[PDB]
């Protein structure tokens, strides 16, 4: 079908970890799905004892939006790069086939745009993320990758064949950050990106982060931006890892069902208690909650989570279930 | 159904690797499964050169016992911390749903005692670990973890949904530690918690284990203390890894059906030579012996395995298959 | 069947990424398949800066040869060993059962050979590699290591049971080494094996890789021996990594049908980004591809690929499909 005959849609992203809005079954027959983002590099402070790096964005988040479209649908995206930055930026979707995800076609200097479009033909979580030739481990691991959900036409399927239908939506970026490092093991700081470019390499190079986090920051998904839910809600957590390998756990729940590689024409595992998100994917769990009171969301490397900040909360309401879980006797001495 | 009305049956742990005495189909309805596990903090030694660490555990071993139940039972532990010991600890089970999994149910310091219940709702092999608020991983990877198996009541079944029904099994824990080290390279010790604290969590963020072993030591399942099977035995062995990813190999063997991430409402993986259990996770592979001789079992980052830790051997009595495999030629010089 | 009445067929082997000459469906009944190995120690530059080392190689090449046969074929290798070498060696086939994979039957020192035979029960794919009793990560990690292909006996088929039949296939070998260190960061070189061991064995319990390969070095899978095919074509690509973890990914495609952890009686998981082969394993993964053009083929730890080694190329020919990807609007100031 000629794709100027299709409907056009304008989607307004929003931060994560909340996701713009968009319907489980497709209202409509395939669109080309029109998505703006610009480029921002910026000053971020990613830990509590104030370590700022210069982080490189999309939208001006780590991680960049979630984009939502279904199975064959065209994905049309325009990418700006304003000369208020300083470097060479571009874009790959996992999502995508062709010219390396489409980096081969995006390649941006400060002051340039670009529109690219793909057709999105297999359903599933997907990485995007900047990629320069020659530097692309240093773009990504300063921030510069998201995700895009690609649902199929008519929602998503269990085991058995039977729907999945979510009530809320959250996308949990995790980011490994190489912060450079003295012979003392205090951090570096760089006048110019090309001053700090070596050292990053070099930091880059000894495979050891010296942060994991969500969100961007140590402790972003807590207190007043804690995640939330209610006794009784199906909740999906999309979860990406653009470099390393992650091991996503829900203290006090499972993941119910989970596509623990993203990829929807599979079907998911059950009664998960830890799965496997390997470095460049992501991954979907489906839990409904049973219980009310906080939950962390963690990296099961719990030096990972709870040293180097890869962990977050969830606030549930609603009633206690004693059935399920209760106190015989407090503890005491006796 | 009200639980008073239930049948309650008392379980009397033993050491892993072996496992207390069950009924793989239950024989029964569904149990109040009562438990009962004393703390105890103690000195371990680790390796062959002598090295001795501070020890938390669950009823005096790395790791701690296996507990067994089936789907529906209600789990009851009495958890009881002696004023022995010195610190502060909990309980938190991955099989459970609220409350951290028990932990913020269970914080018993030293002197005092808790009886948790959960019902055991999913199916499969879970971790269960320490988990202070504070002071998670240190617990964790100072040894305090274990795993509990909650069996399906009509007992494992195949890809198929025929019956696999094992004559044997083990549980191996694997415990990476990170005993800190001075600049020269030598371990340090710590004449109190505390004094030990800071530099523990300094170990911890290198994220480098100086140690990775089974049962607690270097060498534990080998000699005298070598796993046994027999040729035709079928052998369940249950493996868990709280904190790292493990990749078991059974080495002149296979995982014939393999849950890799532990949970039998899924069909197992057939075949396996090697597997990934995330950490965080408990797995379980099912395997029938062929050929008599020496086995090893190892992590399969050979480094781990052998200059880490990570091996234990099996001693297989019975008939030798030249079918299957045999030395055409022995090593000659000709 | 009494083995002596079989048909034999000799093999004559290829270098990496190729693959000796086979039939997807057996076009026989079982065969005792003959194939003959030569070890060699040699030299080998690892690098753009000239870094050399003392592999240790099966036939000459980082990773050995992929062998390949079908389910229930016998498998007999001549393994030998030349008096100019210097080591003790052996073979461990993850795809034989008993005696450590082969390891306890082919010990032979330098001026001798060996022939083992072993039953292929099992089909996928799998790692071999040399395991010499105290030093096995030792000659693993210095490139003695390979795969062997067990095809079923009517071909490869897909979740659904209908065939998968490639038109090219290349096995990648990825290969961490352990270069030793001076305590300014420059690499040492040895004078024996002897000198060398004590700082191997120091070198690997960092566990952190100086170099991460395809095909024995950095470039290796590029420019004139770049992987090529056409757009139409049906590519399969056998991964292995006998001591660490991998995470491949067809940077602008995708693993249409992947093995990730390799054995094909499981149904392949579907539409993958990126996967996760333990190390220990090998893995599958099979792709149409539907673009022209260069690819990158990677360890999607991104700094693994394009600072460490692991990454390669295909050069693909045919037409380009606007529909599945254009650019809109070229990169330009406006
Ligand atoms: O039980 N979650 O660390
Ligand atoms: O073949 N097991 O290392
Ligand atoms: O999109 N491959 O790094
Ligand atoms: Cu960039
Ligand atoms: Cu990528
Ligand atoms: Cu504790
Ligand atoms: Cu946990
Ligand atoms: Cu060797
Ligand atoms: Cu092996």
């Amino acid at each position: 079908v000629d794709i100027s005959t299709l409907p056009r849609v304008k989607v307004d992203l929003v931060k994560p970890p909340f996701v713009h809005a968009h319907d489980q079954v497709a209202k409509t027959g395939p669109r080309v799905v029109e998505f703006t983002m610009t480029i921002e590099e910026k000053k971020l402070v990613i830990d509590r004892e104030g370590t700022e790096i210069h982080a490189m964005t999309f939208n001006g988040s780590v991680p960049g939006p979630l984009m939502v479209v279904h199975e064959n649908d065209y994905v049309e995206l325009r990418l700006i790069n304003p000369d208020t930055n300083t470097l060479l930026h571009n874009i790959d979707f996992h999502a995508a086939t062709g010219a390396l995800g489409g980096g081969a076609l995006t390649q941006v200097n400060p002051g340039e745009e670009t529109t690219l479009r793909f057709k999105a033909t297999k359903p599933g979580v997907f990485v995007y993320h900047c990629a320069p030739e020659g530097m692309v481990p240093w773009h990504v691991t300063s921030g510069m990758n998201g995700a895009i959900m690609v649902l199929p036409r008519d929602g998503l399927k269990d085991e058995k064949g039977q729907p999945l239908t979510y009530d809320k939506i959250y996308y949990v970026g995790e980011q490994d950050f190489y912060v450079p490092k003295d012979e003392a093991g205090n951090y570096k700081k760089y006048e110019t990106p090309g001053e700090a470019y070596e050292d990053a390499v070099k930091a880059m190079r000894t495979l050891t982060p010296t942060h994991i986090v969500f969100n961007g920051a140590v402790g972003a998904l807590t207190g007043d931006h804690a995640l939330t839910a209610a006794v009784g809600e199906r909740v999906l957590v999309v979860h990406s890892q653009a470099n390393r390998d992650t091991r996503p756990h829900l203290i006090g729940g499972h993941g119910d069902y989970v596509w623990a590689t993203g990829k929807f024409r599979n079907p998911p595992d059950l009664d998960q208690e830890t799965w496997l998100i390997p470095g460049g994917t992501a991954g979907a769990a489906f839990y409904t909650f049973r219980q009310p009171g906080v939950y962390a969301y963690v990296n099961h490397n719990l030096i990972e989570a709870f040293e180097l900040g890869a962990a977050g909360h969830f606030k549930v309401t609603g009633e206690w279930n004693d059935d399920l879980m209760t106190s015989v006797v407090k503890p005491a001495s006796m």
